[PDB]
């Protein structure tokens, strides 16, 4: 959804959180907010995966013209790859929803630091503060290659 604020908040019927003066970070009202966002996002992804699978099955049923056989296969692979990515995202959201249920949502998993509210509104599935997240990515390239 073409919105300045991630189509994610759009995906959910959510409006950017109006943080009050002295509110503690992840209080009941705040996590209820992010729980809703995560759930809405997850449900949307699930519907996309279903539509994809259905399209893929329609493709398996309808035979293309010799000319469009390479084009169908190309698009089919894209659907497949994409589909599998969404399933991963959905599992991540589910994991995040348990952090909410467990009241352990909103902080960096490496260092105890709180992850931004606006940052969580961008990727509510965030596991690391930007620093630890980045450092991890760097270690990756080095411990790997
Ligand atoms: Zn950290």
């Amino acid at each position: 959804r073409k919105t300045s604020s991630l189509s994610i908040l759009a995906i959910a019927g959510v409006e950017p959180y109006q943080e009050k003066p002295g509110e503690e970070y992840m209080n009941e009202a705040q996590l209820a907010h992010f729980r809703r966002i995560l759930e809405a996002w997850r449900n949307q992804l699930r519907d996309e995966v279903d539509r994809t699978v259905t399209h893929m099955q329609d493709e398996a049923a309808n035979f293309p013209d010799p000319v469009d056989r390479a084009a169908q296969e190309e698009e089919f692979s894209l659907e497949l790859r994409n589909r599998d990515r969404e399933r991963k995202l959905i599992k991540k959201i589910e994991k995040t929803l348990k952090k909410v249920e467990d009241e352990d949502f909103g902080y960096c998993e490496s260092c105890g630091v709180e992850i931004g509210i606006r940052r969580l509104e961008a990727r509510p599935t965030a596991d690391l503060c930007i620093d630890c997240k980045t450092l991890a990515e760097i270690r990756e390239k080095q411990m790997a290659g």
